């Protein structure tokens, strides 16, 4: 129990009166250590006001004699809050949750959601589309092809030069794809407050048909057949369901959606509110089941081969032998040495039931406060989640996600509704964001202005900073911290390491893993750049 009332009015003295604000430090310390119910979120919230009462004080009277049983007692209440978290756990709702929006689910994905389904026949699985979305890839596949022609015509003379820098062509490019998404983005807005009341779909079909050469049936086709794929395969409708009730959230999902065409960002907000209304467990479609602890236990990694090839070889001797998944990869495991390739073999090919290859998730006990994440290199990533419906940290890694895009759209909108071509809006964009900076924001502020280009440039990876892993790194840092909407700090290992998703539940390392994975880096966009030039007519 926490110090008494009693106890820190013995160790917090002064020769002072009782400032005001110590006096309300001693109340809600009393009513802490009185509390009757037995409500984590309760117990938390009533830490919290009294931590923050602290700092009050002591930003106040920065040279009280009172700090230091003050800053004591600071420490104890970071205790207070693993105590409560520890206190209880139980299963999470035995849902899984997998997100395919903005075109047609590959039936690779559905092989990936089959291994899930088979393993753990008790989980519901729900995998979440968006009905009016189906042609968003399409769009955006065209719009990036028809300005990579635009900007090698523009560039012509200027790529004979043998010192010429790609980068030239991925800033050139990036106007025309701006210019051709605003073009999008305003024929959208001139259309879907018709009484005709169309849909995403209705409109991309019509501008992909006026201005891309696009067949009306084609696209048809393969919006129907999207639709019926997703439906017969656990799908699930963000929109039927009503899964946004906030305009404010709805809006982010919109502008990553339409306006800049990231099905990436788009996804990230749906799982975090999947997981808030439903609770259970979200895994991109590129997760697969853990593999048995000790299956391989009998076989010894070489020396040559590192960690996490070692784990990719696992699965690729898996499907060699039982081909569970279709034309699965063998490349590592066919550069092994007979022996070993003959001991997996033995093994494998010696179970019966998938159930004896791969593990079951069971119950994953979790605190109902908290959310546990997936790690890669020591940090977080949000390609698997677990988390009871509602949960505290589900929620603030959402007000996390709500605050970096008030901010960004702060800055982004005005320069945007100045209707000026990239380079322009881009300037006015970055000279109010930088005017903005502090120490707390600066490399936030950093990350967040190659926004507009994210997808089409190199090294502009923005979506970490708005509506990925670095949204529930600082989330973390809120829970651990009692704060809110911190923005660059972040948790020690050691405070991180009790909300990883548990190793022996996920396979991360897998063949479509490793393809999905954020490759643009300057090395794929010179790749890149030399296909195009070779594909040039």
């Amino acid at each position: 129990s926490l110090i008494s009332k009693e106890e820190l009015i013995k160790l917090a003295y002064s020769i002072r009166p009782r400032e005001n604000e110590y006096k309300t430090i001693l109340t809600n310390l009393d009513e802490y250590n009185k509390l009757t119910t037995n409500n984590n979120e309760n117990k938390y919230l009533q830490l919290k006001k009294l931590n923050e009462s602290i700092d009050v004080f002591m930003n106040k009277y920065k040279t009280s004699s009172r700090n230091r049983a003050l800053s004591n007692l600071k420490k104890d209440i970071l205790k207070e809050v693993i105590l409560i978290k520890n206190s209880n756990t139980s299963p999470v709702e035995k849902n899984l949750h997998f997100v395919w929006i903005g075109g047609e689910v590959s039936d690779i994905a559905l092989e990936y959601i089959k291994q899930w389904a088979d393993i753990n026949a008790e989980y519901n699985i729900k995998l979440w589309y968006d009905s009016e979305a189906f042609l968003v890839n399409t769009l955006k596949k065209a719009i990036v092809e028809s300005s990579t022609t635009e900007a090698l015509q523009l560039l012509e003379e200027e790529i004979q030069n043998p010192q010429f820098d790609n980068m030239k062509f991925y800033k050139k490019r990036m106007e025309f794809i701006y210019d051709r998404q605003k073009r999008f983005i305003n024929y959208y807005k001139s259309q879907i407050n018709k009484p005709t009341v169309p849909t995403i779909d209705d409109i991309i079909k019509s501008h992909l048909v006026s201005e891309y050469n696009r067949d009306e049936t084609v696209l048809e086709s393969y919006r129907t057949n999207s639709l019926r794929k997703i439906n017969s395969n656990h799908g699930i409708d963000i929109r039927a369901n009503s899964l946004f009730t906030e305009q404010e959230l709805l809006n982010i999902y919109s502008q990553e959606l339409l306006n800049r065409g990231n099905l990436a960002a788009a996804s990230d907000i749906v799982r975090l509110l999947a997981l808030k209304n439903f609770g259970g467990v979200y895994l991109d479609v590129d997760m697969l089941p853990g593999i048995h602890s000790d299956l391989f236990k009998t076989i010894s990694r070489p020396s040559s081969i590192g960690l996490d090839r070692w784990e990719m070889i696992k699965l690729e001797a898996i499907m060699k032998y039982k081909k569970y998944i279709n034309n699965y990869t063998s490349e590592n495991f066919d550069k092994l040495d007979q022996q070993l390739k003959d001991n997996f073999k033995l093994i494998i090919e010696s179970k019966s039931e998938k159930s004896e290859i791969f593990s079951k998730l069971e119950n994953l006990n979790v605190s109902d406060l908290e959310i546990k994440i997936a790690f890669a290199l020591g940090s977080v990533i949000n390609q698997a989640l677990i988390s009871k419906q509602g949960s505290y940290l589900t929620n603030l890694v959402i007000e996390q996600v709500k605050n970096r895009y008030q901010f960004l759209n702060q800055h982004l909108n005005p320069a945007i509704e100045s209707d000026n071509n990239f380079t322009d809006t881009t300037k006015i964009f970055h000279d109010s964001l930088f005017n903005s900076a502090t120490a707390e924001n600066s490399m936030f502020l950093t990350k967040i202005a190659p926004y507009l280009q994210v997808g089409f440039m190199p090294e502009a990876r923005s979506t970490i900073s708005l509506s990925g892993p670095g949204a529930y790194a600082s989330a973390y840092y809120d829970f651990i911290n009692l704060q809110e909407n911190t923005i660059e700090k972040t948790l020690k290992a050691s405070d991180l390491i009790e909300f990883k998703f548990p190793e022996n539940n996920l396979s991360q390392l897998t063949e479509q893993e490793i393809n999905s994975l954020w490759s643009f880096d300057q090395a794929s966009a010179k790749y890149q750049f030399e296909k195009y030039v070779r594909d040039y007519t």
